[PDB]
């Protein structure tokens, strides 16, 4: 049956989260996390998010029937990965499809790996090792209009980004949150140009600067605006839009810049807080309309780790601003 007309769950037979939506072959393909009721201990490092595989979803229209293409990748087949298949993304280049995924390696360190298919629906064969120089979580692989592909990534707290300032992992006993210096600039998300073959980074990883409207860095203490997780990049009318989750303040916000690397100027809220702790999204143009894919914990009766993806129309104004969406109003 058709789904996605009035912010209802897109699928109900499985729990789904962290939707990355793309238009491939004239269809919407969605690459979400597959939540399961693992019953794992709940804590601020996210051990309760104990996902083990990915299913690719697709829609021919919005609203439309949602097709579940089965298991696209299983953690047991990823040689380097020990646990926790977190928020993924996909990209398409030269008739190959690449699934990018964060997972903990055997030393309990989040890394980002790639898996390869000849179809947007998968299934995907994982590379034996993670991407060299990757770390932390929540990849978004963005194809610019010039044909260059960039990976945006990172997440603080359980995502471990705060343990990666020196090019070496700071360790299990290092900060569980951030820099713990609230008057210093907040930690920024990471970016790297992708290699031609889409399996590696083409440059040393860079940090993205996010600034306020006056050009001042967003500070570590500014939890309403500072980067937490779920980076996403889209382009509209020549402007680059870095959107992301603020985590403990539960917003999707956005910041604008003139190139992939920023700096990005904080503009405002994309999505207000949902049911359940996490907030995670993507923004995609399909048939000349823009859509916000997101999730909440409505289907599970409010369990933070059992989510369902949803979609709604997103409105850009011609001045580049985006209308804030509140999830439970209309
Ligand atoms: O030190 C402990 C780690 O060993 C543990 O990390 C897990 C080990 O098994 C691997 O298969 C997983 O990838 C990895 O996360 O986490 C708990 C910590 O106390
Ligand atoms: O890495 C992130 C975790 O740090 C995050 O943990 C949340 C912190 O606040 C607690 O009240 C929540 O229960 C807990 O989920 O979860 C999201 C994950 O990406
Ligand atoms: O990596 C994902 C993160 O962005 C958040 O949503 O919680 C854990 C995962 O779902
Ligand atoms: O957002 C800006 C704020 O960070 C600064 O402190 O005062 C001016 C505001 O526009
Ligand atoms: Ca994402
Ligand atoms: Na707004």
């Amino acid at each position: 049956v058709p789904r996605g007309s009035h912010m209802e769950p897109l699928v109900t037979h499985i729990y789904t989260a962290d939707p990355s939506a793309h238009v491939f072959d004239g269809k919407v393909y969605i690459y979400p996390s597959h939540d399961i009721d693992a019953g794992t201990p709940e804590n601020d490092m996210g051990d309760h998010f104990d996902m083990r595989d990915y299913h690719v979803l697709s829609m021919n229209s919005i609203p439309g029937e949602v097709t579940d293409h089965g298991v696209a990748l299983d953690i047991k087949d990823i040689p380097w990965a020990g646990r926790q298949l977190w928020a993924p993304d996909a990209a398409s280049k030269d008739g190959k499809y690449y699934l990018y995924f964060p997972a903990k390696d055997k030393e309990d360190i989040f890394r980002i790996g790639v898996a390869v298919s000849d179809s947007p629906a998968g299934p995907f064969k994982p590379e034996s090792e993670p991407i060299k120089g990757s770390y932390s979580i929540d990849p978004a692989v963005f194809k610019d209009d010039d044909g260059k592909y960039y990976m945006y990534f990172g997440g603080i707290w359980g995502g471990q980004l705060q343990r990666w300032t020196t090019g070496e992992y700071a360790g299990h006993d290092a900060s569980k949150t951030d820099l713990e210096q609230d008057d210093a600039p907040a930690i920024g998300p990471r970016i790297a140009l992708m290699s031609d073959d889409m399996l590696s980074f083409a440059e040393p990883v860079k940090e993205i600067s996010i600034v306020d409207e006056q050009g001042n860095p967003i500070l570590g203490g500014d939890h309403d605006r500072r980067f937490f997780e779920a980076a996403w990049m889209h382009k509209y009318n020549g402007t680059y839009y870095l959107s992301y989750s603020t985590g403990d303040t539960h917003y999707i916000v956005y910041a604008t810049g003139d190139n992939p690397y920023g700096p990005f100027t904080y503009r405002g809220v994309i999505l207000n807080p949902v049911i359940g702790w996490t907030n995670h999204h993507s923004i995609v143009e399909f048939n000349g309309k823009w859509y916000l894919f997101y999730h909440d914990s409505s289907l599970s009766g409010g369990k933070t780790h059992l989510r369902c993806i949803k979609v709604t129309e997103l409105t850009h104004n011609a001045d580049g601003t985006i209308e804030t969406i509140s999830p439970y109003i209309e």
